[PDB]
């Protein structure tokens, strides 16, 4: 009997890795203030539920293992019975609030994010929590006392409902096979929609470490390329259009400031082709004035990421600007935007992030150019600092919601590579008794309790946040 030892042991350390892996999970979430949204508020119910498990539910079906049949009674039996088929079904009713949740997220993403309460998804979990044990309690320990005797043997421990197979199915399908169709259905909705989304900036790409020495030394290094003094560099990239790019009222603003007395202080680079009339206009005003720089093409990212990390401004006259990938690109490495306030653009930028103005008019960019040249100072590098951390934080949260998704599927995959091989041997179990041997069946009941070991696994992976606040809460020991 020394391979009782060997059972023990691996299935007494499996229950211990649940017990430390949803203890973690519940603990980072209360103490980590970076992990207390909507989301982590029924992730902390499913590791609820799966601590229940893993300390419960696992040691004594380790018993009915090691003996070979269940040695304690009918009272411990229909305890462990209500407590395991309550705090399951909540376990699956949550993941179907959250599928639910990442649908109307992704479908409704100008109305739903907003109506998202941290107190709705209290009333939710409490919802799914109360429905199940009003659900299979009542069915778990009373279906002996409305039949009149208990037909479960006395070394046996199962519910008497599950006697009978219509029942068993009948439950099979509400609690699973019905739940997994639903939650197949919205997923496939969510990638349909999520094909066609619009990716933010790669910020592995754009930031400060590509980038050589100073700012200062690279702007002085850049300008002498250019064939130009020292001074406040102004700089301008896209199409030349009269359509939404707008480098027309830049080359009407410039055109207003070489009337002005400041006009000696400022450098500029318009970068960009299309319109050969807006290009000779360029052309014109880079032979009238040796301050004034022109390149008439479409240059790589690699090169703009030296420009954005060596000129002062970064001017974006947009007519129209939806997104403004080109402002957080430019932040990213100190650039500070001077930009129109339309669509992207007016969310990204704030007052201490950067200059708006007007689309349309350029009387105001000229202003705004002015405004920014008083701002020559020890006051830029301070200035730099926030254009920085805004547009770091604003890439990071279009980031961090497709993130959430991706772990509920990995979730949901867990939790359907399971319990398939359990809820088909039921179905093989309907027309053909004794078609399964003994052992395979144990195998298919401890996947089902492997589904609450890796779980917490899944947030470690999924999510960066959760994996160093692991090791954050072993390092206390």
């Amino acid at each position: 009997t020394v391979e009782m030892v060997f059972i023990a042991t691996v299935t007494g350390s499996l229950s211990l890795v649940t017990v430390v892996g949803n203890i973690l999970v519940m603990l980072s979430i209360k103490v980590n203030r970076q992990l207390q949204t909507v989301n982590n508020y029924f992730l902390f119910s499913l590791a609820c539920a799966d601590l229940i498990i893993g300390a419960f539910s696992m040691n004594l079906y380790t018993v009915y293992t090691i003996k070979g049949y269940w040695p304690l009674g009918a009272v411990v039996c229909d305890l462990w019975l209500a407590l395991d088929y309550v705090v399951s079904n909540a376990s699956v009713m949550n993941l179907l609030i959250i599928s639910f949740d990442r649908y109307f997220c992704v479908t409704k993403p100008l109305t739903y994010p907003a109506r998202r309460t941290t107190k709705m998804a209290a009333l939710m979990i409490a919802a799914a929590w109360v429905l199940s044990f009003v659900l299979w309690a009542p069915a778990i320990l009373f279906w002996q006392f409305v039949v009149g005797k208990r037909t479960v043997p006395d070394n046996q421990c199962f519910a008497q409902f599950l006697s009978n197979p219509a029942v068993t199915f009948g439950t099979a399908i509400a609690a699973f096979y019905l739940p997994v169709v639903i939650m197949t259905v919205l997923y496939i909705h969510i990638y349909l929609a999520s094909r066609s989304r619009v990716h933010g900036i790669d910020c592995s790409f754009w930031n400060e470490s590509y980038l050589t020495g100073s700012r200062d030394e690279r702007k002085k290094s850049l300008l002498s390329k250019f064939g130009m003094d020292e001074g406040v560099t102004f700089m301008f990239i896209g199409r030349f259009d009269r359509g939404q790019k707008g480098v027309d009222v830049l080359l009407k603003a410039i055109e207003i400031l070489s009337s002005k007395k400041e006009f000696q202080e400022m450098r500029f680079i318009i970068i960009g082709k299309g319109d050969p009339e807006l290009e000779g206009w360029a052309r014109s005003l880079e032979e009238k004035h040796g301050n004034v720089k022109v390149i008439t093409e479409m240059l790589s990212r690699e090169f703009v990421r030296e420009l954005y990390g060596s000129v002062d401004f970064v001017i974006i006259p947009s007519y129209f600007e939806p997104f403004g990938l080109v402002a957080l690109e430019a932040m990213c490495l100190g650039a500070i935007p001077i930009a129109s306030a339309v669509g992207g653009l007016r969310d990204i930028i704030t007052n201490e992030t950067g200059i708006l103005v007007k689309a349309g008019d350029p009387g105001e960019l000229a202003n705004a150019i002015l405004k920014a040249l008083e701002l020559s100072r020890s006051d830029l590098s301070k200035f730099r600092e926030n254009c920085k951390k805004r547009a770091m934080s604003f890439s990071q949260m279009a980031a961090r919601e497709r993130k959430v998704t991706r772990t509920i599927f990995a979730i949901l995959l867990a939790f359907i590579l399971t319990w398939t091989p359990y809820n088909v041997m039921v179905l093989v179990n309907t027309f053909c008794q004794s078609c399964i041997p003994d052992t395979v069946w144990s195998i298919g009941y401890w996947l089902c309790y492997v589904n609450s070991t890796i779980r917490p696994a899944c947030y470690a992976l999924c999510n960066a946040e959760f994996k160093k606040t692991f090791r954050h809460l072993l390092l206390c020991q």
